[PDB]
């Protein structure tokens, strides 16, 4: 039984606490809403529920932009995503934010980001190889870190959300809306994510959750990426998506994980979960993938996949990892 006062992230736990309340509090943010008649709208680019992304042209230098339709979400949304992707600006490999304007007629606000010639990761994670991999892996870490160390979770961590360049190598982590700052001992809302990257913590209502959580959905992207089986976990729902994982990391971790933290579990999981060994990492390797496969592989993806969110590797561990020694040689 670990402390009865909750859950401390590892490293980064202070961050907000020694940058002045503007930083942080996002609801006092003012944001400069401009005219977006100033962009040119050229085609959809696609994403879902939370907004609609043009690819747009800006009338008056004619750069390419790509153009972020708020959908009526809760203006304290829109402020913590604004307010973030300001404190990011100028991060490693986090999208540019170029501008905050709103339709003059609508006066829906949208946000103007930098363009870059993605490659849908469908088909990008048929072509990788091995270095491919390590490489932008070590350029999402540094995105992680990055934030991390602004004091911020990214929370919906996914392929969706990586934009790749494969042919300059550039990497972009972008959608910051269900972004957060973190806090210590704070108890955030578990409905972040996309269902096959939600962390432990998310599918079990553990609300004191950090930083950590983004690494369990890097996790992901990392077995999908050099197993090739894309997603890892593929649940139909969330208490589906729990099953899955405990198919893989066993059971008695899931308790051992539950008593830990003093987390009351789903009574409807009692019937589900079962009993289920800690899976060999090496029985998800065939002739397809063992390419891909390295020990150090192994090891970093089973430093990442823990139930114990404490456990798991930071993103500056994670990139210190002898997997990325290929890479940081390469400068
Ligand atoms: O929600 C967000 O924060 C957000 C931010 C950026 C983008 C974004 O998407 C692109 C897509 Cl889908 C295709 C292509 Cl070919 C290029 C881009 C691009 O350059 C780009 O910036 C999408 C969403
Ligand atoms: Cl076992």
């Amino acid at each position: 039984p670990g402390p009865a006062a909750g859950s401390r992230a590892r490293v980064y736990a202070e961050v907000n606490s020694l940058r002045s309340r503007e930083y942080w509090d996002y609801e006092a943010h003012v944001p400069s809403w401009g005219n977006q008649d100033g962009y040119q709208l050229v085609r959809k680019l696609g994403r879902g529920k939370y907004s609609e992304v043009f690819e747009a042209i800006n009338i008056t230098n004619n750069e390419r932009v790509v153009v972020k339709i708020l959908k009526p979400v809760k203006k304290k949304k829109i402020k913590r995503e604004v307010k973030i992707l300001e404190n990011l600006r100028g991060g490693t490999n986090i999208i540019k934010l170029i501008d905050t304007v709103k339709d003059p007629v609508s006066k829906t606000p949208a946000l103007v980001f930098e363009y870059i010639n993605n490659t849908d990761f469908k088909q990008l994670y048929q072509i990788l190889t091995d270095f491919d991999i390590r490489f932008y892996m070590y350029e999402l870490l540094k995105a992680l870190d990055y934030c991390h160390s602004k004091g911020i979770m990214h929370r919906d961590v996914k392929p969706h959300n990586v934009m790749i360049d494969h042919q300059q190598k550039k990497l972009r982590l972008i959608d910051w809306g269900l972004a957060e700052f973190y806090h210590p001992a704070q108890e955030y809302n578990v409905r972040v994510a996309s269902r096959y990257f939600k962390g432990p913590e998310l599918l079990v209502d553990y609300q004191m959750y950090d930083y950590s959580l983004d690494m369990w959905s890097l996790g992901c992207m990392l077995a999908s990426m050099i197993f090739r089986r894309e997603p890892f976990f593929h649940g139909q729902d969330n208490y589906d998506q729990l099953v899955r994982i405990a198919k893989v990391l066993g059971t008695e971790e899931l308790y051992g994980y539950l008593k830990k933290y003093h987390i009351d579990l789903d009574p409807h999981f009692n019937d589900i979960l079962g009993q289920h060994s800690r899976k060999r990492w090496e029985n998800f390797i065939h002739s397809e993938n063992r390419h891909l496969v390295s020990p150090e592989a192994l090891d970093l993806l089973d430093k990442l996949l823990r139930y114990d969110h404490q456990q798991r590797l930071t993103a500056k561990e994670a990139m210190e990892h002898p997997y990325f020694y290929p890479v940081v040689k390469e400068q």
